[PDB]
C-alpha cells in the first residue's frame, strides 16, 4: 500500500504469464462487460507515469495530469459520457500516442507481457466496452500495419474467424497519406468504437476495437507491391 499522497501504487511485476492469460479468461468471459476497477485505474495511473523510468517520470506525471483535466471537462461538454470513469477516457487518448507499442500485443499468444501493459489494457478494454452505442461505427473501416506475411498467415484465414488477442486500429477515412504498408485490413464494423473525440489526432478519425473481437475473414488478396495482403474481414458483433 502506498504512503499518505503518494501519486503511484505498486505494480503487480510477479507471474506476469499468469495475469496475461488471467487478463484473456477475463476478457472472454466478462465481455461487453468488462469494467476496470478503481484499483486497476491506480495501476494504469502508475504504469503511464513510471512507463520510462524516474528520468521520465516528471514529463509523464505533468503529461498525465493534464489528461485527466481534460478527460473530465470531456465529461461537461458531452454529457453521454458522464458516467465514463476519467482514468478509462485517459487510456483512449493514451492509445493514440507511441505508448500504444506497450499495450497492442499484449495479450497475443507467447507475446512477452510488461506490468505496464497489462495495466493499461485493462483501462482501453473498459472504455471500450463503456462507451455509449451512439460511439460505435457502422460502416467499412480501413487499417494499414507493418507487418510479415507470416504474421498474417498464423492469423487470418479465408473463410474462417479470426479471434483477436489485439487491440485492433482502424479509421473511417481511407486517406492517401498511409498508402503502401505492408499489410492492410478492409473491416466491416458493427461495434468498433470512434475516438477521434478523445485522441491527439481527431482527423484521423480512428475506430478501436478491444481483444476478444471477432472477425469472419471473407477474403484475403495477395500482392507483389505493399499492401503484400490485404484483407477482408467482418465483425460478429
Amino acid at each position: 500500500s502506498p504512503r499518505p499522497l503518494s501519486p503511484l501504487v505498486e505494480l503487480n511485476t510477479s507471474d506476469l504469464i499468469k495475469q496475461k492469460k488471467q487478463l484473456w479468461q477475463r476478457v472472454q468471459h466478462d465481455g461487453a462487460q468488462f469494467r476496470s476497477t478503481p484499483e486497476e485505474r491506480k495501476q494504469f495511473k502508475t504504469a503511464l507515469i513510471t512507463l520510462w523510468g524516474e528520468q521520465y517520470r516528471p514529463e509523464r506525471q505533468q503529461r498525465w495530469n493534464g489528461m485527466m483535466q481534460r478527460m473530465a471537462q470531456m465529461k461537461w461538454n458531452h454529457p453521454e459520457l458522464k458516467y465514463m470513469a476519467t482514468e478509462d477516457l485517459v487510456a483512449l487518448q493514451a492509445w493514440t500516442t507511441d505508448d500504444y507499442e506497450v499495450v497492442q500485443d499484449v495479450l497475443e499468444k507467447e507475446a512477452r507481457p510488461t506490468a505496464h501493459g497489462l495495466a493499461f489494457a485493462k483501462c482501453i478494454i473498459s472504455a471500450l466496452h463503456s462507451l455509449p452505442e451512439e460511439y460505435s461505427y457502422q460502416g467499412t473501416v480501413f487499417t494499414g500495419e507493418d507487418q510479415l506475411p507470416d504474421w498474417v498467415s498464423e492469423r487470418y484465414q479465408e473463410r474462417s474467424i479470426t479471434t483477436d488477442r489485439r487491440f485492433f486500429a482502424a479509421s473511417e477515412t481511407k486517406n492517401a497519406s498511409w498508402q503502401g504498408m505492408a499489410v492492410e485490413w478492409e473491416s466491416n464494423s458493427t461495434t468498433g468504437k470512434r475516438i477521434s473525440m478523445f485522441s491527439e489526432r481527431p482527423n484521423e478519425q480512428e475506430v478501436l476495437f478491444p481483444p476478444g473481437t471477432r472477425f469472419q475473414v471473407t477474403r484475403i488478396e495477395e500482392n507483389e507491391t505493399h499492401p503484400r495482403l490485404k484483407i477482408y474481414q467482418s465483425q460478429i458483433a
